[PDB]
């Protein structure tokens, strides 16, 4: 509960935040010995980017791997880790998640996209992992403008995550934080909910506002997310661009 | 009715088609003397581009200018001329319009944008000007894909206009064409109709298809056409991008 972590495992499928954390850790001076290992899980993200920064592949669904983690580390980060941590892992070693949403709202998948749809707050959250709603170590909201798309909000979120990492890393490693309980249940969205946003139904009836929000939520730079089909079922991918002027 | 035109006035606010025509005319050899003068009318198009290619400014609402044209030229082109030719002009000298639409459909303003909205045929038309529906010298349809925007269709139209200019310029100058009468009344759209498309109403209820068509019709490269407002009435300009993939 109280002693400095000396052996940290970072499980991450995001190179940008992994590099940021690794550089932040190099700036710290801890009284007790400290080592951090980085690992990735996800073939369908950017595994070679993670390799390129020195991470190795780990499989959290390997029950032996989980026993090794419990016996070999005293703290584990889920830094945009795509694999689920099982109860056996979270029950037996302190596991901390770095989530690119503002808990308790739009938990789960692509929080900023759902925030564009439903107008709920977003941002980043550092929270404990417990075998639905881990207690929060720190979080910070970001602003969503009517011009923003999923990418624009996401970059704000990443920036705020980095800030939270710099603000909290010393206290986390020294185990010198108090958490707060979430104050509301909020809500959760899954990958299938995002796919449903992407499958545009040309016949669907709604307000222009509803429709523009779907496009903004599913526009993320040049990703091919949202699409409609013709009668032969050729897919047409759709993106929106919104600009304010003088 | 039958003799070669020897003195052509081209009134144009489109440099691209004016240059194309001027180069096409330089390739012709006519038995009788032939000269063409180019003029532009529109301060709010690209008047300095027209100047740069040697055109001079003309005002068709100058009643004296019109009398001079009638006494000084034997053929007049409206090559995307933004000023209205009055009856006095069209009644007294052969005036020919080069229209970036497929008559009789979506006559008037930005034909391809309205074709994206209403699914009517578009393309280009060369027709006589008579003091609603001049007889047609030649026209050719272009294809509209579900991925196209106003710009994509417009470039096709410009390409086909050029083709029609090359196909028809000798016959026009020699006055050796037969026209056909339009076969249907079709329809007309004005500038105010386009502005109404651009003023997005976020509360408006419709199909996603309707809404995507509005965006495609009002997307034309980086033009700031379509916009919504926030509660303070800051305008947010909107464009769509649609791409087919493998
Ligand atoms: C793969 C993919 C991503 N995106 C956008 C939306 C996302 O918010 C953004 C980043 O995607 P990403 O796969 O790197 O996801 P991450 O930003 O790492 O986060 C995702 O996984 C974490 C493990 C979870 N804790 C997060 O809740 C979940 O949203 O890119 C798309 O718009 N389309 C896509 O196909
Ligand atoms: C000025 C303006 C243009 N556009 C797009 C749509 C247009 O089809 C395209 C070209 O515009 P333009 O002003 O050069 O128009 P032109 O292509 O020269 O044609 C227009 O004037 C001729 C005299 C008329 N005969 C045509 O029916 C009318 O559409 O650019 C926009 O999307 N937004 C704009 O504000
Ligand atoms: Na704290
Ligand atoms: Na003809």
């Amino acid at each position: 509960l109280t002693a400095q972590a000396q052996r940290l495992l970072v499980v991450s499928d995001n190179q940008e935040l992994s590099l940021y954390l690794k550089e932040e850790l190099e700036k710290q001076s801890f009284e007790r010995p400290f080592n951090a290992d980085f690992c990735y899980t996800s073939f369908n993200t950017n595994p070679q980017q993670m390799m390129a920064m020195g991470a190795t592949k780990i499989n959290i669904k390997d029950e032996f791997t989980v026993e090794r983690i419990i016996n070999e580390y005293d703290l584990v980060f889920s830094l945009h880790c795509k694999q689920i941590f099982p109860a056996k892992l979270t029950d037996n070693v302190c596991c901390i998640n770095f989530h690119p949403g503002l808990n308790p709202y739009n938990r789960g998948w692509y929080p900023q996209a759902f925030s564009i749809i439903n107008g709920l707050p977003t941002g980043a959250t550092i929270h404990l992992m417990d075998a639905d709603h881990g207690d929060i170590i720190d979080q910070q909201e970001v602003e969503v403008k009517m011009s923003d798309t999923s990418l624009t909000v996401y970059r704000k979120v990443i920036a705020i995550e980095k800030h939270l990492i710099s603000r909290n890393i010393f206290t986390i490693i020294t185990r010198s934080y108090t958490t707060k309980k979430p104050q509301a249940e909020g809500n959760y969205n899954g990958i299938k909910d995002f796919n449903a946003l992407c499958e545009l139904d040309l016949n669907s009836i709604g307000t222009l506002d509803e429709h523009l929000k779907i496009l903004r939520a599913t526009t993320h730079g040049d990703f091919k997310n949202a699409f409609f089909c013709d009668e032969k079922g050729r897919r047409f991918f759709v993106r929106i661009v919104i600009d304010e002027a003088f």
